[PDB]
RNA sequence: CGGGAAACCAAAGUCUUUGGGUUCCGGGGGGAGUAUGGUUGCAAAGCUGAAACUUAAAGGAAUUGACGGAAGGGCACCACCAGGAGUGGAGCCUGCGGCUUAAUUUGACUCAACACGGGAAACCUCACCCGGCCCGGACACGGACAGGAUUGACAGAUUGAUAGCUCUUUCUCGAUUCCGUGGGUGGUGGUGCAUGGCCGUUCUUAGUUGGUGGAGCGAUUUGUCUGGUUAAUUCCGAUAACGAACGAGACUCUGGCAUGCUAACUAGUUACGCGACCAACUUCUUAGAGGGACAAGUGGCGUUCAGCCACCCGAGAUUGAGCAAUAACAGGUCUGUGAUGCCCUUAGAUGUCCGGGGCUGCACGCGCGCUACACUGACUGGCUCAGCGUGUGCCUACCCUACGCCGGCAGGCGCGGGUAACCCGUUGAACCCCAUUCGUGAUGGGGAUCGGGGAUUGCAAUUAUUCCCCAUGAACGAGGAAUUCCCAGUAAGUGCGGGUCAUAAGCUUGCGUUGAUUAAGUCCCUGCCCUUUGUACACACCGCCCGU
């Protein structure tokens, strides 16, 4: 009898903290400065959700977790 | 009388009611009858004879127990036996220590540990484990609000892992929370040397205890015993004991027996019955108010008592088990239980998540296990065979099973029955037998691995699940030292069912089937009990104790 001994790796590890920035600055922009103003979001078609859902942009394969949706042409 | 602490003593009496005369002599135990001086002796040694120092007892009698390589009498296959049978070595891997790093992993140190925790380890139960994350505070004090992070992305990877942990997106319940110390909603966290309750054992034997009365100053003893008898502290009897109380017996369950009884459309049936001249008042199975066996009859042994032996008769003539006395043990269990008293670690909570190394090695460190020697062992498939039992929603998603795809049958799919004496099933890949056979024993006779036919369908199985055939030839016919169990439906062979479970068994708990050589004795070994005796033991012989 021993015992398990599980210090070999990681002796301490910090808390991830996203620096989810309060202004609205990366998130979205108006280039604009007008009441009326573009939007720079690609208008989702699906029928699946809600009338306000706007997807995020990463590199590929726009991750929201709910519908997992990629942009293929078949 | 009397006296003594008593053992005992007519003296060890005539003693606090103390004085007949007189001599020697002791003052806790050791040091020590030692040192020294004197004296005697040829010598060995004799006589007289300290102290320093050391110590809380040493010692006497007796009482209970324990022990005895002490006696007497009994008893037990956890004992033995010119007795044996089966053994741990010849056919189904597990438990824990010896025993390289992720491998020998908690509790249990002879009987009273070691398929034991009903503990059959991938994993939820793995703490030896190559690795982590979602983390805790009714409060004592600290860091301060529309952000101070939650299991939650294949393709550049991770240390196996469709785990965002990649030094990665600034996707996502959204005020949920977090760090430093513990009480806390607790920890299968410690301590079973704090406990309860359950067990196990001393201890399977017959043992044990008041009341009142006797004995003793008393601890204590008698009762509870010389004998005979019993499995028995069972009885007869004896008797300073008499009356009692437990334990033993009785008792409960279970087997074994009815030309008897109570009745069954799930076993069982009678001449105005067919499908056949060419609505039995219940008995085999099931189960009930009863019966039956009492050493009852006879013979013989026994202060002709208790009882013992034998024999008819009888289904059966010490007949399976269960339950089981205070004191006991620092026996096991805190890991069965918001059953339960607090000294006290860590964030790598002994929480989760088909996820994940071992232990399924082979110079064995041990223990429980898996196995029959010949016309008896097994096939012709040529006659009606057994159980004991189990079987489908609070939880819950998991039950037992009756035809065909067809190679040759469990069976990957359709199919009905059974909450059960209704179905499985008069228990669906089984006797031990037999026109495949041994002529005197390595052949046909019982299998060293290990390969194919479709695999029950369990991610994995190999780091435990899953059939018989080609006859490929293994010391192929009573076993180091040490030994464990056992006396009639014992043993042993053999299969089957329950528990565990996913029909998971080499384990255990039960059940039938074949079927039994030896013994109706003993105290030799190991122990136990009813006495007497000894003890310088009482932590009780694993004791105590002596020696430079």
């Amino acid at each position: 009898k021993k015992r398990k001994k599980k210090s070999y790796t990681t002796p301490k590890k910090n808390k991830h903290k996203r620096k989810k920035v309060k202004l609205a600055v990366l998130k979205y922009y108006k280039v604009d400065e007008n009441g009326k103003i573009s939007r720079l979001r690609r208008e989702c078609p699906s029928d699946e959700c809600g009338a306000g859902v706007f997807m995020a942009s990463h590199f590929d394969r726009h991750y929201c977790g709910k519908c997992c949706l990629t942009y293929c042409f078949n």
